[PDB]
Protein backbone atom coordinates (compact mmCIF):
# COMPACT_ATOMS: atom_id res chain seq x y z
CA UNK A 1 0.00 0.00 0.00
CA UNK A 2 3.13 2.28 0.91
CA UNK A 3 4.33 3.82 -2.78
CA UNK A 4 8.16 2.61 -3.69
CA UNK A 5 10.35 5.85 -2.88
CA UNK A 6 13.79 6.73 -4.45
CA UNK A 7 16.58 8.54 -3.18
CA UNK A 8 18.40 11.36 -5.24
CA UNK A 9 20.47 14.17 -4.13
CA UNK A 10 19.08 17.56 -5.06
CA UNK A 11 20.03 20.88 -3.47
CA UNK A 12 22.72 19.27 -1.32
CA UNK A 13 20.32 17.30 0.47
CA UNK A 14 18.99 13.43 0.44
CA UNK A 15 15.54 13.90 -1.04
CA UNK A 16 13.28 10.58 -0.78
CA UNK A 17 9.89 10.93 -3.06
CA UNK A 18 7.86 8.17 -4.59
CA UNK A 19 8.44 6.81 -7.93
CA UNK A 20 5.62 8.89 -9.32
CA UNK A 21 7.67 11.83 -9.19
CA UNK A 22 10.28 11.69 -12.06
CA UNK A 23 12.96 14.16 -12.96
CA UNK A 24 13.38 16.26 -10.33
CA UNK A 25 14.60 19.82 -11.04
CA UNK A 26 15.88 22.26 -8.14
CA UNK A 27 14.12 25.02 -9.25
CA UNK A 28 13.98 27.46 -5.84
CA UNK A 29 15.36 27.48 -2.48
CA UNK A 30 15.47 29.51 1.15
CA UNK A 31 14.81 29.45 5.03
CA UNK A 32 11.58 27.91 4.14
CA UNK A 33 12.66 24.57 2.02
CA UNK A 34 13.32 23.57 -1.25
CA UNK A 35 11.25 22.95 -4.54
CA UNK A 36 12.49 20.80 -7.48
CA UNK A 37 9.84 20.69 -10.26
CA UNK A 38 9.06 17.21 -10.87
CA UNK A 39 6.11 15.37 -13.43
CA UNK A 40 3.88 13.02 -11.86
CA UNK A 41 3.66 10.42 -13.70
CA UNK A 42 0.22 9.20 -12.19
CA UNK A 43 -1.73 12.44 -12.97
CA UNK A 44 0.20 13.50 -15.86
CA UNK A 45 0.77 17.13 -14.42
CA UNK A 46 4.03 18.87 -14.28
CA UNK A 47 4.09 19.61 -10.29
CA UNK A 48 6.31 21.96 -7.84
CA UNK A 49 7.64 19.74 -4.61
CA UNK A 50 8.79 21.04 -1.73
CA UNK A 51 11.13 19.24 1.10
CA UNK A 52 10.13 21.53 4.39
CA UNK A 53 13.86 22.77 6.16
CA UNK A 54 13.92 21.58 9.42
CA UNK A 55 10.24 21.37 9.89
CA UNK A 56 10.32 20.26 13.47
CA UNK A 57 13.55 21.96 14.55
CA UNK A 58 11.62 23.70 16.97
CA UNK A 59 7.95 24.44 18.47
CA UNK A 60 7.77 27.74 16.26
CA UNK A 61 9.29 25.56 13.18
CA UNK A 62 6.99 23.01 14.55
CA UNK A 63 3.50 25.27 14.56
CA UNK A 64 4.70 26.77 11.48
CA UNK A 65 4.53 23.32 9.97
CA UNK A 66 1.09 22.48 10.80
CA UNK A 67 0.05 25.79 10.07
CA UNK A 68 0.90 25.32 6.71
CA UNK A 69 -0.12 21.76 6.47
CA UNK A 70 -3.95 22.62 7.93
CA UNK A 71 -3.66 26.08 5.54
CA UNK A 72 -2.82 23.83 1.92
CA UNK A 73 -5.46 20.64 2.91
CA UNK A 74 -8.17 23.43 3.21
CA UNK A 75 -8.11 25.04 0.05
CA UNK A 76 -10.38 23.36 -2.88
CA UNK A 77 -10.45 26.25 -4.91
CA UNK A 78 -9.73 27.11 -8.55
CA UNK A 79 -8.90 29.96 -7.82
CA UNK A 80 -6.33 29.17 -4.89
CA UNK A 81 -2.99 27.26 -4.51
CA UNK A 82 -4.72 23.49 -3.21
CA UNK A 83 -2.47 20.11 -2.67
CA UNK A 84 -2.10 17.61 -4.85
CA UNK A 85 0.02 15.18 -2.47
CA UNK A 86 1.73 15.49 0.74
CA UNK A 87 4.23 12.44 1.67
CA UNK A 88 6.59 11.63 4.27
CA UNK A 89 9.33 8.63 3.98
CA UNK A 90 8.79 7.77 7.40
CA UNK A 91 6.94 4.57 7.77
CA UNK A 92 5.91 5.53 11.78
CA UNK A 93 5.49 9.25 13.87
CA UNK A 94 8.87 7.48 15.69
CA UNK A 95 10.84 8.16 12.33
CA UNK A 96 8.57 10.72 11.08
CA UNK A 97 11.12 14.02 9.99
CA UNK A 98 10.81 15.55 6.81
CA UNK A 99 7.53 16.49 4.94
CA UNK A 100 6.96 16.87 1.06
CA UNK A 101 4.49 19.05 -0.22
CA UNK A 102 3.38 18.78 -3.68
CA UNK A 103 1.07 21.20 -6.06
CA UNK A 104 0.73 22.35 -9.61
CA UNK A 105 3.68 23.57 -10.96
CA UNK A 106 3.28 27.26 -11.64
CA UNK A 107 5.42 28.92 -14.52
CA UNK A 108 4.69 32.63 -14.01
CA UNK A 109 3.44 34.90 -11.95
CA UNK A 110 0.92 38.37 -12.74
CA UNK A 111 4.30 40.55 -12.92
CA UNK A 112 5.47 37.92 -15.74
CA UNK A 113 2.04 38.45 -17.46
CA UNK A 114 1.87 42.89 -17.61
CA UNK A 115 5.50 43.25 -17.74
CA UNK A 116 4.93 46.71 -17.47
CA UNK A 117 2.59 46.88 -20.31
CA UNK A 118 -1.66 48.15 -20.13
CA UNK A 119 -3.04 45.18 -20.32
CA UNK A 120 -6.39 45.04 -22.08
CA UNK A 121 -9.91 45.96 -20.13
CA UNK A 122 -11.36 42.37 -21.21
CA UNK A 123 -8.31 40.65 -19.91
CA UNK A 124 -8.41 42.86 -16.72
CA UNK A 125 -11.92 41.94 -16.26
CA UNK A 126 -10.86 38.04 -16.37
CA UNK A 127 -7.71 38.60 -14.27
CA UNK A 128 -9.60 40.34 -11.44
CA UNK A 129 -12.51 38.29 -11.88
CA UNK A 130 -10.29 35.21 -10.59
CA UNK A 131 -8.98 37.00 -7.87
CA UNK A 132 -11.95 38.08 -6.55
CA UNK A 133 -13.71 34.80 -6.79
CA UNK A 134 -10.42 33.22 -4.43
CA UNK A 135 -10.85 35.90 -2.00
CA UNK A 136 -14.45 35.29 -1.72
CA UNK A 137 -13.32 31.76 -1.26
CA UNK A 138 -10.49 32.51 1.20
CA UNK A 139 -12.40 35.43 3.10
CA UNK A 140 -15.54 33.21 3.58
CA UNK A 141 -13.36 31.02 5.40
CA UNK A 142 -12.62 33.63 7.89
CA UNK A 143 -8.89 34.22 6.55
CA UNK A 144 -7.36 37.34 5.62
CA UNK A 145 -4.23 36.69 2.66
CA UNK A 146 -2.68 40.38 3.89
CA UNK A 147 0.14 40.64 1.05
CA UNK A 148 -1.64 40.66 -2.15
CA UNK A 149 0.41 41.50 -4.61
CA UNK A 150 1.91 40.36 -8.44
CA UNK A 151 4.11 38.42 -7.36
CA UNK A 152 1.58 36.73 -5.11
CA UNK A 153 -0.28 35.68 -8.06
CA UNK A 154 0.30 32.71 -10.68
CA UNK A 155 -1.22 32.46 -14.28
CA UNK A 156 -0.86 29.83 -16.73
CA UNK A 157 -0.68 30.02 -19.98
CA UNK A 158 -4.73 29.42 -20.35
CA UNK A 159 -4.79 32.42 -18.25
CA UNK A 160 -6.16 31.03 -15.35
CA UNK A 161 -5.31 32.27 -12.00
CA UNK A 162 -4.19 31.07 -8.59
CA UNK A 163 -3.61 33.25 -5.62
CA UNK A 164 -0.14 31.91 -3.72
CA UNK A 165 1.24 32.03 -0.22
CA UNK A 166 4.41 33.33 -1.29
CA UNK A 167 6.23 34.47 -4.03
CA UNK A 168 8.82 45.33 -7.05
CA UNK A 169 8.04 46.07 -3.10
CA UNK A 170 5.51 44.47 -0.96
CA UNK A 171 4.82 47.98 0.24
CA UNK A 172 3.00 49.19 -2.81
CA UNK A 173 -0.19 46.93 -2.62
CA UNK A 174 -0.71 46.66 1.01
CA UNK A 175 -3.20 48.64 2.53
CA UNK A 176 -3.07 51.94 4.51
CA UNK A 177 -4.08 51.04 7.87
CA UNK A 178 -0.92 47.90 7.61
CA UNK A 179 1.49 50.41 7.18
CA UNK A 180 0.03 52.06 10.04
CA UNK A 181 0.19 48.91 12.48
CA UNK A 182 -3.69 49.36 13.10
CA UNK A 183 -4.08 46.32 14.26
CA UNK A 184 -7.78 45.22 13.94
CA UNK A 185 -7.52 44.14 10.36
CA UNK A 186 -10.54 43.63 8.02
CA UNK A 187 -10.66 41.25 5.48
CA UNK A 188 -11.19 44.63 3.03
CA UNK A 189 -7.32 45.10 3.20
CA UNK A 190 -7.26 42.47 0.73
CA UNK A 191 -9.49 44.47 -1.58
CA UNK A 192 -7.08 47.63 -1.43
CA UNK A 193 -4.60 45.03 -2.61
CA UNK A 194 -6.52 43.71 -5.40
CA UNK A 195 -7.45 47.95 -6.33
CA UNK A 196 -3.86 48.61 -6.69
CA UNK A 197 -3.26 45.37 -8.73
CA UNK A 198 -6.57 45.98 -11.23
CA UNK A 199 -5.35 50.10 -11.62
CA UNK A 200 -1.92 49.04 -12.62
CA UNK A 201 -3.00 46.15 -15.13
CA UNK A 202 -5.13 48.76 -16.62
CA UNK A 203 -2.60 51.93 -16.58
CA UNK A 204 0.84 49.79 -16.86
CA UNK A 205 2.13 51.66 -14.22
CA UNK A 206 2.41 50.92 -9.44
CA UNK A 207 -0.57 53.61 -8.27
CA UNK A 208 1.30 53.92 -5.05
CA UNK A 209 5.10 53.20 -5.98
CA UNK A 210 6.21 54.98 -2.81
CA UNK A 211 10.53 54.75 -1.86
CA UNK A 212 10.01 54.28 2.03
CA UNK A 213 7.23 53.64 4.23
CA UNK A 214 6.16 57.42 5.09
CA UNK A 215 6.47 58.09 1.05
CA UNK A 216 3.35 54.84 0.51
CA UNK A 217 1.34 56.63 2.54
CA UNK A 218 2.16 60.24 1.64
CA UNK A 219 1.13 58.77 -2.07
CA UNK A 220 -1.93 56.92 -0.74
CA UNK A 221 -3.41 60.28 0.52
CA UNK A 222 -2.51 62.08 -2.51
CA UNK A 223 -5.55 59.92 -4.24
CA UNK A 224 -7.92 59.34 -1.58
CA UNK A 225 -7.82 62.76 0.45
CA UNK A 226 -7.11 62.83 3.85
CA UNK A 227 -9.48 61.26 6.39
CA UNK A 228 -13.27 62.48 6.96
CA UNK A 229 -15.05 63.36 9.67
CA UNK A 230 -16.61 60.28 9.69
CA UNK A 231 -13.03 58.13 9.79
CA UNK A 232 -11.99 60.40 12.25
CA UNK A 233 -14.66 59.46 14.29
CA UNK A 234 -13.47 55.81 14.63
CA UNK A 235 -9.67 56.49 15.49
CA UNK A 236 -8.84 56.04 18.76
CA UNK A 237 -5.42 56.41 18.68
CA UNK A 238 -4.36 60.18 19.89
CA UNK A 239 -0.95 60.06 18.44
CA UNK A 240 -2.73 59.90 15.29
CA UNK A 241 -5.70 61.66 15.56
CA UNK A 242 -3.29 64.63 16.56
CA UNK A 243 -1.25 63.76 13.55
CA UNK A 244 -4.33 63.87 11.13
CA UNK A 245 -5.73 66.82 12.69
CA UNK A 246 -2.31 68.70 11.65
CA UNK A 247 -2.68 67.58 8.21
CA UNK A 248 -3.46 70.10 5.38
CA UNK A 249 -6.66 68.71 4.22
CA UNK A 250 -6.89 67.26 0.69
CA UNK A 251 -9.81 66.39 -0.95
CA UNK A 252 -9.85 62.82 -2.27
CA UNK A 253 -9.11 62.95 -6.41
CA UNK A 254 -11.94 62.42 -9.05
CA UNK A 255 -10.37 58.64 -10.36
CA UNK A 256 -12.68 59.33 -13.56
CA UNK A 257 -9.80 62.31 -14.13
CA UNK A 258 -6.81 59.75 -12.99
CA UNK A 259 -7.92 56.68 -15.14
CA UNK A 260 -7.86 58.48 -18.41
CA UNK A 261 -9.77 56.34 -21.11
CA UNK A 262 -10.63 53.81 -18.85
CA UNK A 263 -13.97 51.70 -18.76
CA UNK A 264 -15.81 53.74 -16.91
CA UNK A 265 -17.15 50.54 -14.54
CA UNK A 266 -13.46 50.03 -13.77
CA UNK A 267 -13.16 53.29 -12.72
CA UNK A 268 -16.60 53.06 -10.50
CA UNK A 269 -15.40 49.82 -8.87
CA UNK A 270 -11.94 51.64 -8.20
CA UNK A 271 -13.84 54.11 -6.11
CA UNK A 272 -15.49 51.09 -4.36
CA UNK A 273 -12.04 49.29 -3.85
CA UNK A 274 -9.74 52.42 -2.97
CA UNK A 275 -11.47 53.77 -0.11
CA UNK A 276 -9.59 55.13 2.62
CA UNK A 277 -11.73 53.67 5.07
CA UNK A 278 -12.29 50.06 5.49
CA UNK A 279 -15.55 49.89 6.37
CA UNK A 280 -16.76 51.80 3.40
CA UNK A 281 -14.79 49.10 1.03
CA UNK A 282 -16.30 46.88 -1.25
CA UNK A 283 -16.32 43.19 -0.22
CA UNK A 284 -15.32 40.24 -2.78
CA UNK A 285 -18.60 38.94 -3.09
CA UNK A 286 -20.18 42.39 -4.14
CA UNK A 287 -17.41 42.93 -6.67
CA UNK A 288 -18.09 40.09 -8.02
CA UNK A 289 -21.54 41.09 -8.32
CA UNK A 290 -20.31 44.67 -10.34
CA UNK A 291 -21.62 45.45 -13.62
CA UNK A 292 -18.07 45.44 -14.27
CA UNK A 293 -17.79 41.68 -14.47
CA UNK A 294 -20.76 40.97 -16.11
CA UNK A 295 -19.57 39.01 -18.84
CA UNK A 296 -18.16 36.19 -16.11
CA UNK A 297 -20.32 36.72 -13.26
CA UNK A 298 -21.74 33.38 -12.25
CA UNK A 299 -23.73 33.13 -8.39
CA UNK A 300 -23.83 29.40 -9.01
CA UNK A 301 -19.90 29.20 -9.10
CA UNK A 302 -18.40 31.47 -6.95
CA UNK A 303 -18.36 28.79 -3.86
CA UNK A 304 -17.59 29.64 -0.51
CA UNK A 305 -15.17 27.54 1.64
CA UNK A 306 -15.91 24.91 4.53
CA UNK A 307 -15.62 26.75 8.13
CA UNK A 308 -11.66 26.45 9.04
CA UNK A 309 -11.21 25.52 12.67
CA UNK A 310 -7.82 27.80 13.66
CA UNK A 311 -8.27 27.33 17.05
CA UNK A 312 -4.64 25.90 16.92
CA UNK A 313 -3.51 29.08 16.94
CA UNK A 314 -4.52 30.30 20.32
CA UNK A 315 -2.64 26.96 21.74
CA UNK A 316 1.13 26.17 23.16
CA UNK A 317 2.09 22.53 22.62
CA UNK A 318 5.37 20.90 22.71
CA UNK A 319 7.53 19.93 19.37
CA UNK A 320 5.85 16.28 19.96
CA UNK A 321 2.59 17.69 20.16
CA UNK A 322 2.41 19.57 16.88
CA UNK A 323 5.08 16.97 15.34
CA UNK A 324 1.88 14.09 16.08
CA UNK A 325 -0.73 16.57 15.13
CA UNK A 326 1.19 17.12 11.89
CA UNK A 327 2.20 13.44 10.85
CA UNK A 328 -1.94 12.93 11.73
CA UNK A 329 -2.61 15.55 8.65
CA UNK A 330 -0.27 13.69 6.57
CA UNK A 331 -1.70 10.10 6.85
CA UNK A 332 -5.24 11.63 6.79
CA UNK A 333 -4.48 13.46 3.36
CA UNK A 334 -7.22 12.37 0.14
CA UNK A 335 -6.20 13.41 -2.89
CA UNK A 336 -8.28 15.43 -5.10
CA UNK A 337 -10.33 14.29 -7.89
C1 LIG B 1 8.97 33.39 3.08
C2 LIG B 1 8.55 32.11 2.71
C3 LIG B 1 8.50 31.73 1.37
O1 LIG B 1 8.83 32.55 0.50
N1 LIG B 1 8.08 30.48 1.10
C4 LIG B 1 7.95 29.89 -0.10
C5 LIG B 1 8.59 30.34 -1.27
C6 LIG B 1 8.43 29.66 -2.48
C7 LIG B 1 7.62 28.52 -2.54
C8 LIG B 1 7.41 27.80 -3.74
N2 LIG B 1 8.00 28.18 -4.89
C9 LIG B 1 7.67 27.69 -6.11
C10 LIG B 1 8.39 27.85 -7.22
C11 LIG B 1 7.71 27.22 -8.18
N3 LIG B 1 6.60 26.71 -7.63
N4 LIG B 1 6.57 26.98 -6.42
N5 LIG B 1 6.60 26.72 -3.71
C12 LIG B 1 6.00 26.33 -2.57
C13 LIG B 1 5.18 25.20 -2.53
C14 LIG B 1 5.49 24.08 -3.31
C15 LIG B 1 4.71 22.92 -3.26
C16 LIG B 1 3.61 22.91 -2.41
C17 LIG B 1 3.30 24.01 -1.61
C18 LIG B 1 4.08 25.17 -1.67
N6 LIG B 1 6.19 27.00 -1.42
C19 LIG B 1 6.98 28.08 -1.38
C20 LIG B 1 7.15 28.75 -0.17
C1 LIG C 1 -3.37 59.52 7.73
C2 LIG C 1 -3.50 58.00 7.55
C3 LIG C 1 -4.98 57.54 7.71
C4 LIG C 1 -5.18 56.04 7.40
C5 LIG C 1 -6.65 55.66 7.67
C6 LIG C 1 -6.98 54.18 7.41
C7 LIG C 1 -8.39 53.86 7.96
C8 LIG C 1 -8.76 52.40 7.72
O1 LIG C 1 -10.15 52.08 8.01
C9 LIG C 1 -10.29 51.60 9.38
O2 LIG C 1 -9.77 50.26 9.49
C10 LIG C 1 -9.88 49.68 10.85
C11 LIG C 1 -9.54 48.22 10.72
O3 LIG C 1 -8.14 48.11 10.55
C12 LIG C 1 -11.33 49.70 11.38
O4 LIG C 1 -11.40 49.20 12.74
C13 LIG C 1 -11.91 51.10 11.28
O5 LIG C 1 -13.28 51.02 11.65
C14 LIG C 1 -11.77 51.62 9.84
O6 LIG C 1 -12.25 52.97 9.70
Amino acid sequence: ERPTFYRQELNKTIWEVPERYQNLSPVGSGAYGSVCAAFDTKTGLRVAVKKLSRPFQSIIHAKRTYRELRLLKHMKHENVIGLLDVFTPARSLEEFNDVYLVTHLMGADLNNIVKCQKLTDDHVQFLIYQILRGLKYIHSADIIHRDLKPSNLAVNEDCELKILDFGVATRWYRAPEIMLNWMHYNQTVDIWSVGCIMAELLTGRTLFPGTDHIDQLKLILRLVGTPGAELLKKISSESARNYIQSLTQMPKMNFANVFIGANPLAVDLLEKMLVLDSDKRITAAQALAHAYFAQYHDPDDEPVADPYDQSFESRDLLIDEWKSLTYDEVISFVPPP
